[PDB]
């Protein structure tokens, strides 16, 4: 019961290179040999029954089997007595067809009688791979493309956990991952010319792409479109991957060269946010297709008991303005370090409305909501940043306490230009 590797057909022949093949496909592996019922290779006209010519490669997997040669492997004697035979696990090519050899507890154990057989062996290059699969996975998997200027460390510090598995191509990126991450579990590759730091007993595996498959949770592919081809095919045969790359450019003939699964794989462009932190990031994200990362730290978000005036005062209605208060509607286009999302009336906000007044905060937002009717329209949870806040001059401390000026313990917080004048006293 062993299936083809290109589709999903019934597979009695195989390839030099370790592919199961359905009958339709032992004509189509131009890549190297493979042995059919006539005992010689496909097209090879040896006989009047491989006369036949071979056709091009009807998958991708074809394509990237170009650049990967192929040695043929020694050609050595199985001696066998009594389905048992010294030679290592693994499957080969016999006068007898092709036979697997299994180890057990008597012995290896092989299905042909006694004998010495002239036999060579399949290469593990294709013995992991399996199209059918590859397709699959492929939808499930996303392709992370950076931006710009990559915080893309700072995405994957956020993302990673113990059980998982970040595969990188070379050394020195196994190296820089090692670094990033603080603590991490790997085996250090021999004949490496990298002094790499001992492997810790926690935290998520950082493995070399060419090792291959190491079963764990979330899989990560980083560097995505430095990676070998081949050894994605084989990682996406077993497992979907988070691919991380960089920001697109359109690069001169011959500068692309990437695995071709990363142009069907779903795609996720980041986007950079100077303006307020993650928190504010995530609750307006079901406005925006990119995902919005955000490089400055947290914003503040207070839900006050009674009415306040901390930094700009916003509201829906012209009614509900008092003092220096402005609408929701007239705040766009404007940016403050604090806001306060005045909210007397009920039923009084859309998303839209939402969407604008909790975008126009650097630091803090307070939020006066008597009618619990911002959760209907947004998902904004309470987040203090221990920072002492200043606001047109009072000062609030990390715990929003209205303190004096000069109270020091925390660090202050503040991008406004007047407001920042007048803080040096
Ligand atoms: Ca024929
Ligand atoms: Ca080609
Ligand atoms: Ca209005
Ligand atoms: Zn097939
Ligand atoms: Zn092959
Ligand atoms: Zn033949």
């Amino acid at each position: 019961s062993r299936m083809c590797g290109y589709c999903g057909a019934p597979a009695p022949y195989a390839t030099a290179c370790g592919l199961d093949v359905c009958v339709y496909h032992t004509h189509f592996h131009q890549h190297c040999p493979v042995i059919i019922w006539c005992g010689h290779p496909a097209g090879s006209g040896s006989c009047s029954e491989c006369e036949p010519p071979l056709g091009k490669g009807t998958s991708p997997l074809d394509e990237v089997l170009e650049q990967v040669p192929y040695k043929p492997p020694r050609t050595v004697i199985m001696h066998v007595e009594q389905g048992l035979t010294p030679l290592d696990p693994g499957r080969y090519q016999t006068r007898r067809g092709l036979v697997s050899v299994r180890r057990g507890i008597r012995g290896n154990e092989v299905d042909l009688p006694d004998g010495d057989y002239a036999s060579t062996a399949l290469l593990p290059t294709c013995k992991e791979i399996n199209m059918v699969a590859v397709a699959s996975n492929v939808l499930r998997s996303r392709f992370i493309i950076g931006p710009p200027g990559a915080g893309k460390t700072h995405w994957l510090l956020q993302q990673v956990q113990d059980g998982d598995v970040i595969y990188t191509p070379t050394h020195q990126t196994m190296l820089d991952m090692i670094r990033a991450l603080g603590t991490c579990r790997f085996n250090v590759p021999a004949g490496t010319t990298l002094q790499f730091p001992a492997p810790s007993r926690t935290g998520p595996w950082v493995r070399i792409l060419a090792g291959g498959w190491c079963p764990g949770k979330n899989s990560f592919l980083d560097e995505a479109a430095y990676c070998n081809h081949l050894d994605v095919l084989r990682l996406l045969s077993k497992t979907t991957l988070t691919c991380l790359g960089d920001f697109k450019q359109l690069h001169p003939v011959g500068f692309d060269s990437h695995c071709y699964v990363f142009d069907i794989m779903p795609q996720t462009q980041l986007k950079t946010i100077w303006r307020f932190g993650q928190n504010i990031c995530d609750a307006i994200q079901p406005d925006y297709r990119d995902k919005l990362m955000s490089m400055v730290n947290t914003t503040r978000v207070t839900y006050v008991e009674k009415p306040v005036r901390y930094g700009q005062v916003l509201t829906p209605y012209h009614r509900d303005r008092e003092d220096s208060a402005i609408t929701i509607d007239s705040s766009q286009g404007a940016t403050f370090d604090v806001v306060t999302l005045h909210l007397p009336t009920k039923d009084s906000l859309n998303r839209q409305r939402a969407l604008v007044a909790i975008t126009r905060a650097r630091h803090a937002i307070f939020v006066y909501d008597p009618h619990r009717q911002l959760q209907s329209v947004f998902d904004l949870p309470a987040k203090g940043t221990p920072v002492n806040l200043a606001v047109h001059r009072n000062n609030r401390e990390i715990t929003v306490a209205q303190a004096l000026g000069n109270g020091d313990k925390f660090r202050a917080t503040d991008k406004r230009v007047v407001d920042s004048l007048r803080a040096i006293c």
